[PDB]
């Protein structure tokens, strides 16, 4: 346990936030890249006892609280209120570096799950380039697997424990709202989609012997986690995910039940003001959302999941933290 | 005829070298393009002598000018020496779009076969995204054809000139060099192949009134152009396929006279220093390869053959300007 330190490539002559912040609290990335190679290292990591998860979080927290500023933030029954211009917002990979006396252990096995055994393992002073993308239910810019989908989870057999799935073949996704102000939607192709849940299917249809597992959208609670809530260029979308985490895994052939036009599915999405935050419990109220066309193209590189002879799995996160370990997984800070 | 301008998604602070170069030779992407579909058109496209393959292709030899710098460059007595680092290197889609005051028209047969009339025609901003990609024998990492296979040609009865097979289902091919430093090999699943090539049989067939079709090696010549060569993380890679061009189709079916075991058809490579070039006549000297796993996991999505009772056709590319016509063909730069 250490007070980790970040670093990146961000310019001081750009206004986009993340460089703002970043040039001001994180250090000019290194070239100096001696990973230690090694083996014979038998040594165990955990992603979800991490203090690198926790350290990320609160800077990312600092990051938003200084970037990302409400109208109104209402909290513990107390509303302040300050200015609320519209910004450029368009995240920048921060790498983690351990201070002076340790180091950053880095599993190497392509296959590993996060808790466990892992002994292809280095030694590097800095982790690689994270986007803190703060999304639900998907896993944005991320890192792909290195071939094969790897299921994550603290425990598997909890149905109340998250579960991180990390994909090898990134799934484009497009939200837009045009040049209803607020009236939004996203598009995502249904053969990419098709495959992705058909092979993530077998990959749980692998830990879970072989019951019918189906794929349907989150039980319930607020907009944040029932639906893809991210942000894109500062504005706030909650994207619908109804035809899209669904349909039925069955002798070994994914079947799904969503609805589709063309090859192409769409998710109904809205832009909202009053978002709960992910920071704290509370909550913010923004401004309306600018003019003209707003649009993300994103690469859709993981799935967070919860469980209920049939297995349903709905998308879940909220929590980010496990936005963070889905990076931070391979690392562990050591003297 | 115009001239042409790149765009992509290139980032500034990712240090591989396509990104490298395209940030400083390229602007930013259409993060959503409006095509143009036209009813009522009859248009001429000839994807022999199109002159965005040459823009594309002199761009494409500047980028690994600069990029893949070599040993030894020597060119008839003349030798070139300095410094020959190792570099990140993986291909990146490169958009290619017409300035103010042209346009570029897009074919949408899908049975379009590069030459001749189509009239289902669209204008829109920029090409789609298309990956750099120097290989011979095999078309890696191109756009499928909207299916059934295309065979294209400047000419078929002509046997001198280049045939270019669009396939629509992509055939995985795994290239690798384990942790002999030199010696690689590829691994090809032959179901995968031998559907393939009794398709491509099919589709020669209609083409050539009912011969017996056999698929042989190449002819001879340089290694560049006798084996699969490519490139994976800037190591060369000449890769065999004897066992792959490896066939006979007749009456209606294909026969895969090449060496397998379980099912699995697996190249012979090598990783050679000296390589040629084929951006110009002359050669160019690596370094030897780096040190680790250099494994390349690619989709073929395309062929480069050469005809000759019988008709035989031979891998054949070298020249890469083919491999920007692979998807450059449903294009043409307008006024
Ligand atoms: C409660 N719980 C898990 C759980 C569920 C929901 C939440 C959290 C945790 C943390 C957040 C609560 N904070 C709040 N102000 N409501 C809340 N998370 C969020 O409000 C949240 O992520 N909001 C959000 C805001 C902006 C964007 Cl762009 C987004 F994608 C999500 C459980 N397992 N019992
Ligand atoms: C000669 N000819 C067709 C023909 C045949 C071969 C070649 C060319 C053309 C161009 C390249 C010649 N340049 C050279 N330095 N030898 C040469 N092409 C190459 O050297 C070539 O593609 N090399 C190469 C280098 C690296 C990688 Cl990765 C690769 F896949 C191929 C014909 N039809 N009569
Ligand atoms: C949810 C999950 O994948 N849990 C796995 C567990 O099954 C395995 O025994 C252990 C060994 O590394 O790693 C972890
Ligand atoms: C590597 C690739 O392109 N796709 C892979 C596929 O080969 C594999 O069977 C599947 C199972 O995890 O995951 C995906
Ligand atoms: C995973 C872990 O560390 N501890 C336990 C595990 O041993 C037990 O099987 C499971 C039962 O649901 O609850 C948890
Ligand atoms: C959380 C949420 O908005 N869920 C909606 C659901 O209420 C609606 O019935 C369905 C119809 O498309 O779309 C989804
Ligand atoms: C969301 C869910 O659980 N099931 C939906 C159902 O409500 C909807 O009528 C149908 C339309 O194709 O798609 C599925
Ligand atoms: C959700 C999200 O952050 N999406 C981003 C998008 O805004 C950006 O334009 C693109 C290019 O880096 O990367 C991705
Ligand atoms: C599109 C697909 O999946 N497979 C096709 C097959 O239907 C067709 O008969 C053949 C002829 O070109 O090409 C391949
Ligand atoms: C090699 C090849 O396919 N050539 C064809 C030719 O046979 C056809 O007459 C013409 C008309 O579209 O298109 C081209
Ligand atoms: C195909 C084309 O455009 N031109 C000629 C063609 O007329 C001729 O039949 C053929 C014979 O080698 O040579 C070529
Ligand atoms: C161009 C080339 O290397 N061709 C070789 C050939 O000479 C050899 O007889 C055969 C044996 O596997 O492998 C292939
Ligand atoms: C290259 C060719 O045309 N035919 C080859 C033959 O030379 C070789 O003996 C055989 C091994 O099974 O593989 C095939
Ligand atoms: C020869 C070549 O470019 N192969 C690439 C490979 O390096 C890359 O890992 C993969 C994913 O984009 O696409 C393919």
């Amino acid at each position: 346990k250490t007070t980790l330190f970040c670093a990146s490539d961000a310019k001081a002559y750009e206004k986009e936030v993340h460089n703002v912040w970043a040039t001001h609290a994180c250090v000019p990335t290194d070239p100096n890249p001696q990973e230690m190679v090694l083996a014979n290292v038998t040594e165990n990591f955990n992603m979800w006892k991490n203090d690198m998860v926790e350290q990320m979080h609160e800077d990312i927290i600092s990051l938003w609280d200084e970037s990302l500023k409400p109208c109104v933030k209402l909290t513990g029954g107390s509303a302040i209120t300050q200015a609320c211009p519209k910004v450029s917002f368009d995240p920048i990979p921060l790498h983690y570096c351990a201070p002076a006396g340790f180091a950053i252990l880095k599993c190497n096995n392509k296959t590993f799950n996060g808790t466990g055994p892992c002994r292809n393992v280095s030694t590097v002073q800095c982790t690689h380039g994270i986007k803190p993308v703060v999304s639900t239910q998907l896993l944005l810019n991320g890192s792909l697997a290195e071939e094969e989908i790897i299921i994550r989870s603290e425990n598997l057999t909890n149905n109340a424990k998250t579960i991180i799935v990390h994909l090898n073949e990134s799934v484009n996704i497009v939200c837009t709202r045009p040049n209803n102000i607020r009236q939004a939607h996203c598009n995502i192709n249904e053969s990419k989609w098709n495959n992705t849940l058909q092979k993530v299917g077998e990959e749980l249809a692998k830990h879970f012997p072989s019951k019918t597992i189906k794929f349907e959208p989150s039980s319930g609670g607020d907009l944040e986690i029932t639906t893809h809530s991210f942000n894109c260029r500062g504005e706030f979308f909650y994207c619908n995910t109804s035809d899209l985490f669904n349909g039925t895994y069955r002798n070994g052939t994914y079947n799904h039940t969503g609805r589709s036009s063309n090859g192409t599915i769409t998710l109904q999405c809205k832009i909202k003001q009053i978002i709960n935050m992910w920071q704290e419990v509370g909550r913010a109220i923004y401004a309306p959302p600018i003019e003209g066309e707003i649009t993300c193209n994103s690469n859709i590189t993981g799935l967070l999941l919860l469980r209920d002879d049939t297995e349903t799995f709905r998308p879940g996160g909220g929590d980010m933290r496990d936005n963070w370990r889905s990076e931070l997984y391979k690392y562990k800070v050591v003297e």
